[PDB]
């Protein structure tokens, strides 16, 4: 048998949250005596902006970052458990993330989102581990 009919194969994603306005900012390295704050990254001036879906298959998320008008991918962050490497989250305000977005080939960032309200942006963090809740053994 030769499974070589196949090799690109990622037609799959569980959808989990999706919003029209997300806004990204490259940020400063991380350390705890600063924290990201939101405040320190480029709120007046995106690095890109577009629309938010966060999506899951089995035991990985993906937290997909796509275009508001050709819709095609800017970035994905692959997760294997929330909180985990791939999602973080700022000191001062509820409404900001940031995620370790990757190639698929060891490639990686660490790239800040933030959202228009802490009432939306609890909608990232809680369609996130209430897909993981049973990896938790919750």
């Amino acid at each position: 048998g030769s499974p070589n009919s196949m090799a690109t194969e990622l037609e799959y994603e569980s959808v989990l949250c999706v919003k029209p306005d997300v806004s990204v900012y490259r940020i400063p390295p991380r350390a705890s005596n600063r924290g990201y704050r939101a405040s320190d990254w480029k709120l007046d001036q995106p690095d890109w902006t577009g629309r938010l879906r966060i999506t899951s298959k089995g035991k990985t998320a993906y937290i997909k970052l796509e275009d508001k008008v050709s819709g095609e991918l800017f970035a994905q962050a692959p997760v294997e458990q929330y909180p985990g490497i791939a999602v973080e989250t700022v000191t001062d305000s509820s409404r900001y993330f940031v995620i370790r977005i990757q190639d698929g080939t060891g490639r990686s960032a660490f790239i800040g989102i933030g959202f228009t309200d802490r009432g939306d942006a609890f909608d990232f963090n809680v369609s996130l581990q209430d897909h993981f809740k049973w990896v938790k053994q919750e």
